[PDB]
DNA sequence: GAAGCTTTGCTTAATAATCCAC
DNA sequence: GTGGATTATTAAGCAAAGCTTC
């Protein structure tokens, strides 16, 4: 038989990768690597900073935020902006919005003035 | 539609880093 | 600086679902 593909990579997401890790580096940012699990783009911060762990351009169509006991008070500012958020037992913060430059920028400049 | 493979998303266990009174 | 614990980061684990071929 065949496996499954399993999924596609577009280019929309590598663009959207690329702005990513321009406006990271723009805003100051430090990447400790950039991976590749499920499919998906993880730049994973390696000073983790106001919980926030890595930032994701994921294939669902969504940016999200991986966090680790962040602060309501911080998340509340994420989720003022339009995202979503599910907090974990183990403290670990999951934020979700849908892709677009537009959306992209303002997520990370409201994690650079955090 | 179901079996048998996979990926996928996340939790839980295991390993490494941080406190704090002596 | 250490003993002895709690907490954070990495690796393994598990149920749910997707392909692919029945």
């Amino acid at each position: 038989r065949a496996t499954r593909k399993a999924r596609e990579i577009t280019s929309d997401m590598e663009e959207d990768k690329d702005l990513m890790l321009k406006l990271l580096d723009k805003n100051g940012f430090v990447l400790k690597k950039v991976e590749i699990y499920r499919s998906n783009y993880l730049a994973i911060l390696e000073k983790r900073t106001n919980g926030i762990r890595n930032f994701e351009i994921n294939n669902n169509g969504n940016m999200r935020i991986f966090g680790y006991k962040m602060m309501e008070h911080h998340i509340q500012k994420f989720t003022d902006i339009g995202m979503s958020c599910k907090i974990a037992k183990n403290g670990n913060v999951y934020l979700d919005i849908k892709r677009s430059a537009e959306n992209i920028e303002a997520v990370i400049t409201v994690a650079s003035e955090l």
